[PDB]
């Protein structure tokens, strides 16, 4: 299981592109120990890592999909089983991250054999750290078209789906006073992400 010898040579040698010395947020959709987003974002480069996970816990999944991110499930089906600890693998060693809440991050790093890996926990209340939400999807939507769900919020109201990639960039918006300037670009091929897959042509 995981990723052969070549792909991780490959992933390896993709990694270069992160900065080590660069402040790096980070944030996960799903529990730690079943995450399905994953981004990495270094708001100075522009350098981001994203990629998503099939759940193991498809019950759980159902409710973080109504409660939080709103992917469906059969989305996830290309992705590749072991990109996620490939990924944490070749992370920098004693690497800085920034995070919302760095709980989460911290459980997941460390049932991944990264102890070494810093933690600073920026704590935004939940609706300081979504201030930028708005403007932070109305310019970078295109980067992520996997939360097609209705999200939700005694009484139920519908909410904006929270993505592990625009959250990094609006949690680091509304610690920096705005919008970074750099362009963002993938240190992960798109091959990496997504098994490719001919959609059926309709005759
Ligand atoms: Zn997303």
């Amino acid at each position: 299981a995981g990723l052969t010898y070549s792909q991780l040579m490959t992933l390896k040698d993709a990694m270069l592109q992160l900065d080590p010395n660069a402040k790096t947020w980070m944030d996960i959709e799903g529990r730690p120990e079943d995450p399905v987003e994953i981004a990495l974002y270094q708001p100075s480069s522009g350098c981001y890592i994203h990629f998503f996970r099939e759940p193991t816990d498809l019950k759980q999944f159902k409710q973080d999909a109504k409660y939080s991110h709103g992917i469906d499930v059969t989305d996830l089906f290309a992705t590749q089983p072991g990109l996620t600890s490939a990924v944490i693998d070749a992370l920098p060693r004693n690497m800085v991250i920034t995070c919302q809440g760095s709980d989460d991050i911290r459980k997941l790093l460390e049932s991944q054999g990264r102890k070494d890996i810093k933690l600073i926990d920026i704590a935004l209340s939940k609706t300081d750290s979504r201030k930028y939400e708005n403007a932070v999807w109305d310019q970078y939507k295109d980067l992520c078209h996997m939360h097609t769900g209705v999200v939700v919020e005694g009484g139920k109201e519908e909410i904006t789906p929270h993505c592990a990639l625009m959250d990094c960039i609006m949690f680091d918006a509304a610690v920096s006073g705005g919008l970074n300037t750099s362009v963002l670009r993938a240190v992960l091929p798109r091959d990496m992400v997504f098994r490719t897959s001919t959609p059926r042509v309709v005759l």
